[PDB]
């Protein structure tokens, strides 16, 4: 303790602290601390590493802004290594991180989206009509919302010989055995990784069979690619004279699709819950007021500036339950943060889990509203700011709106439950419980 | 003190030999083995005392003690989220012993009359829609995985819960709970009481196969291994509760299908390998006597050098590495005694690698036997000894002389596979079970 610490929440069990709470109910267990403490901004303990919470959010700026220096995101994404790629990414160092995100970021932005939304309702369309083929059936709709996000950003952003040679479920397994490896863990206790684990040798072997895949293509590809994403990266050249290795290569590939895989599927499921729900009648009934205005055929136009109510309700769908509930840094440099000052080697974070829920900026927050709006500017944090703000945001919107606005044309769904799923928050990424998932589609 | 096993140094107090033990614990056994100049020493693994039982004449002073001295119950806790909470090692000693002898009494042996034809049908099946072609590229280890889900599917259960539960789904529901474990666990198990996905995908694998099972059973109360169960009714007047016989199928399945899997694989590697003419040959002249439907006693009384091949490959590479319990009251072995709260282990790697019972034990030679009385603990030994021993030998000899009947193979690789050190259950590198089928026959 020096005087200008956040107020710490009392701590037993020293060599948790607070892990198995934080662990169980994140938004409970941030939610009595901050009004237990009276103050927005905390420090709690996990395994016994400090971890201070940017919990109030006009103070959110204070750890967005902060250079690389100040605040380190390299340390807390030491986990994401046998994911990105060992010396890729954050494990870069950090101007040759940027270049690396810079292409990636090239590739979703924007003459690169033309063809984006007629590939969506495409394999939309395409599995709509595979597996919801009777007139009325029961499906789990957090597993369908996956199989379709996995479909349709493929069909995006991959010519056909890639998809020839890796499929749309292939991807999926393999994108799925790396994140059910991780351990989120050990981003607060970070010997736990010099243990052996199987878990890390899945991940591995799972990221060395795409780059496998992935370097048979560009070979065959090699023997007499314009628009799409692994053709950007073979013709990316750095700073300097050099060129992108395989490995680089399969770095921003598996992170791109890491990225949107887990994220937009839940943010799809949690939209659809919310409009299929009875209450949410007035808002089920504006979207289709929205949607039933355009054609067959939807177009960039369409979906980009002429669906503002879609959007409120992907948007709000995130601002209520946000898939990632923690946004991390080491602390380099000591920071202020509103009071305060925040100690050398403090994990600091900030929380759209924990700040999607005051009071000030989200008057009654458990309410899913698409309507409203934040009451302090910058509260919404879903996709993050400042120089690490999500770079898949423009593409992850317009993929989610594109199903919402093909799969309600054309089905209704009677959620099966009563309540709309409690978030389980057991996982990684977080979503709607999977057990509550069922729901009834009937074809219109 | 003065009656310890010599301890190997430790540098790293924290993980103890955890990384090396990790990393090759063949290797890293023989070192300690070799330099102490004791087949008796201890290791450090995360801090816990572990005294490996490495000298194969003191065998029996391991698998002899009865529960109450060298006790199981606290190096099975990882497995609790697979048999179920309070389930067979976890419930009192007596219970759980009633336990596994329904299961016991499940595979002896009136039971087993119908197991070779359904196995030789299965094993058919694969081979007709799988290996279609004259000749083609499979990996072995993946596809001996599929026959092995297969062939005990057929010969466990009724069509209707086959029917409900295929074995590709059930395949996925055990891997899942499998590639849930972290063994580092059941030495340090301090580690369970964190918040972990692993242990979630877990349960919630396990809890969707109970609510399957309940409902075949419901199903089934409207007028093979599930009905068995269902009819089994303890010492007092009692009978088993859903999740437990969900317990005694979990267990059952999930002991057989990776070992059995890393067993008719490694056979089959070896007895392919050309050096391996010698026994290829011999096993041709063992299986070419018998006709196109084979029998229990074919099987059983009448294929000793298959099973010789079988024994010989878990022998070289025993897929369950180590067998372990806690030291409850202090134990004499050899000269030394154990102290209490040791986790005594006797290791089937280490054993089956000793100069004296195995000479020349990185050899395969299956005419080989233990020249120490007992050497030989790949099924384990004592009160504790495999209670699926017979069904699997029966099952792998079954495909060997179903497979090499009707197919050759050439191993892609100059050298049989490495084992694969990383996983809980140890087999055969995957990467390197490329092999090619060359089919002899024809119809369908
Ligand atoms: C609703 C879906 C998504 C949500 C909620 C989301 C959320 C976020 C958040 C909160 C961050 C900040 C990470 C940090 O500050 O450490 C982020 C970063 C990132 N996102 Fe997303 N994201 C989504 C979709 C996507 C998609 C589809 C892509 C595919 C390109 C993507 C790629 C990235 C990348 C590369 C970063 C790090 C960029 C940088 O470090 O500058 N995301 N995202
Ligand atoms: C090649 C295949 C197998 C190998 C190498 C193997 C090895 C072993 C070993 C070493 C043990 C000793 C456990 C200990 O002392 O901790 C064991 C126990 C056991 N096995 Fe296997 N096993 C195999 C196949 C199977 C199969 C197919 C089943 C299916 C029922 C099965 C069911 C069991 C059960 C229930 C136990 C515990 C019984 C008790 O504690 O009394 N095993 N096995
Ligand atoms: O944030 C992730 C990494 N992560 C955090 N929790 C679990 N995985 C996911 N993510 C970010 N936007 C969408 N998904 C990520 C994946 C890729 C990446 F380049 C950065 C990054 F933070
Ligand atoms: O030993 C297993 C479970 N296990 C041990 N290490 C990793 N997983 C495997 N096993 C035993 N025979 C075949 N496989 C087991 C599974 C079931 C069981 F009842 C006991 C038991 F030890």
């Amino acid at each position: 303790t020096r005087p200008t610490d956040p107020p710490v929440y009392p701590v037993t069990v020293p060599f948790l602290g607070h892990i198995v709470q934080f662990g169980k109910n994140p938004l409970e267990f941030m939610q009595r601390c901050k009004r237990d403490l009276k103050s927005g901004v905390f420090t709690i303990s996990i395994g016994g590493q400090r971890v201070t919470i940017v919990g109030d959010p006009h103070e959110h700026s204070r750890f967005f802004s902060p250079r690389n220096e100040i605040l380190s995101p390299r340390e807390v994404y030491t986990i994401m290594t046998p994911v990105f790629g060992e010396g890729v990414a954050y494990a870069a160092p950090y101007p040759r991180m940027r270049e690396q995100l810079n292409f990636l970021a090239e590739e979703l932005t924007i003459a690169k989206f033309q063809n984006f939304v007629p590939a969506i309702q495409h394999e939309v369309r395409k599995f709509m009509a595979e597996n919801w083929k009777e007139d009325e059936g029961v499906i789990n709709l957090l597993e369908d919302c996956g199989a379709m996000i996995i479909n349709t950003a493929c069909q995006c952003l991959f010519g056909e010989d890639l998809r020839k040679r890796l499929n749309a479920r292939h991807f999926a397994q393999l994108l799925s055995k790396m994140e059910s490896s991780l351990i989120p863990a050990a981003v607060f206790m970070p010997w736990l990784l010099r243990l052996p684990l199987p878990q890390s040798a899945r991940c591995r072997e799972a990221r060395a069979e795409l780059q496998k895949i992935l370097g048979e293509i560009i070979v065959a590809r090699e023997k007499e690619n314009t628009s799409d994403l692994l053709g950007g990266l073979l013709k990316a050249v750095y700073r300097d004279g050099t060129r992108m290795s395989l490995h680089e290569v399969c770095g921003m590939i598996v992170a791109a699709m890491f990225a949107g895989q887990h994220t937009s599927t839940i943010t799809t499921s949690w939209s659809m819950l919310h409009l299929m729900h009875p209450k949410n009648k007035k808002w089920l009934d504006k979207l289709h007021k929205e949607i039933d205005e355009f054609p067959a055929q939807l177009n960039y136009d369409n979906v980009m500036d002429e669906m503002p109510f879609a959007e409120r309700c992907v948007r709000e769908s995130i601002r209520r339950d946000p898939p990632l509930l923690m946004v991390m840094r080491m602390v380099k440099a000591e920071v202020k943060v509103g009071s305060y000052v925040v100690p050398k080697g403090d994990i600091i974070a900030c929380s759209p889990l924990l700040s999607h829920h005051d009071e000030e900026a989200f008057p009654n927050p458990r309410l899913w509203d698409p309507e409203r709006d934040e009451k302090v500017d910058g509260a919404f944090i879903g996709f993050g700011a400042g120089v690490h703000k999500c770079i898949g945001q423009k593409f992850a919107l317009l993929q989610v709106k594109t199903i919402l606005a093909t799969a309600f044309r054309e089905y209704d769904f009677q959620l099966l439950r009563d309540e709309v799923p409690d978030p389980d928050y057991h996982t990684m990424v977080v979503g709607p419980t999977l057990n509550q998932c069922l729901v009834k589609y009937t074809r219109k």
